[PDB]
């Protein structure tokens, strides 16, 4: 149900670094400004929480597994997104904003 939708979000993520997986900097201005930086402040919220209610199910473990996979994805385009970026960058900035909105999700995410 749920893990079926959230599957489809994986291919657009691998879709979406595909595309700026090479230094194409077209590619990374335009993701720039776009609304990326607010759909991935919802996911992390979503994330963090979809963690902690798995962790105390015992049972719950197929979802989990899939769970742990599409921030993993995410990530790489995030770090993609980065990828031959300059110091005080402008795509860099965008992110110290988007992790002070999220701050509070991505606590307990290590743990």
């Amino acid at each position: 149900n749920f893990s079926k939708a959230m599957s489809v979000a994986k291919q657009v993520f691998n879709s979406l670094t595909e595309y700026i997986q090479g230094p194409c900097t077209g590619n990374q201005q335009s993701l720039a400004h776009s609304r990326l930086w607010d759909a991935v402040v919802g996911f992390l919220h979503v994330f963090a929480h979809m963690m902690m209610k798995l962790a105390q199910d015992s049972s719950q473990i197929e979802l989990l597994k899939e769970l742990l996979d599409l921030q993993k994805d995410m990530v790489v385009m995030l770090l993609s997104l980065l990828e031959g970026n300059v110091v005080n960058g402008m795509i860099a900035r965008q992110m110290v904003d988007m992790l002070v909105e999220s701050s509070s999700n991505v606590e307990m995410i290590l743990k």
